[PDB]
């Protein structure tokens, strides 16, 4: 497959808790804001139930902050061409009932090209997909996933299989 993003299924990353948020996971930048005073636990899990390869990224939400983007996992770099329309697909599920996530894509100056807003994540693996167009002249963009919703407290959200493909 020809994908714009890197390590979209976490296959290159050793299983275990992610402590180096910025650089511990190839193709991704994880971030926790200072208003989250009880930090989440990001963990790459080897699991037979992984939709893609052997591994998934698990995010356990303990505290939350002031905005849902205060807990995020961002795919970057994402290599694209100006004017092209892309399909974004990712798989997600949660440990408990009631999880919410927003899947977004935008540029390095923080202009957003598109998102799936407040998606209802269930206890079963489901695909979440949308289209977006690179409407400016950027070639290296980013794909921020927001997890810091109050509804997620106590929950673990699992993601796998990010693929951003020419449409
Ligand atoms: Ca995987």
């Amino acid at each position: 497959m020809l994908v714009a993003n890197i390590n979209g299924g976490f296959e290159s990353t050793p299983a275990g808790v992610v402590t180096d948020l910025a650089e511990g996971v190839e193709g991704w930048d994880l971030n926790v804001g200072s208003s989250v005073t009880n930090p989440p636990v990001f963990e790459v899990l080897e699991t037979s139930d992984a939709p893609e390869g052997n591994k998934v990224l698990a995010v356990t939400v303990n505290g939350v902050g002031n905005n849902p983007f205060n807990i995020q996992a961002t795919a970057l770099p994402v290599n694209v061409r100006p004017g092209v329309t892309y399909t974004y697909t990712i798989r997600a599920r949660a440990e408990q009932d009631g999880a919410v996530v927003s899947f977004t894509v935008g540029n390095q100056s923080l202009d957003e090209y598109g998102r799936l807003h407040h998606q209802q994540i269930t206890t079963e693996w489901q695909p979440f997909t949308f289209e977006f167009t690179v409407s400016d002249q950027e070639t290296v963009i980013r794909a921020p996933i927001h997890f810091g919703y109050a509804a997620n407290v106590g929950n673990t959200i699992y993601i796998d299989g990010l693929a951003i493909v020419d449409l």
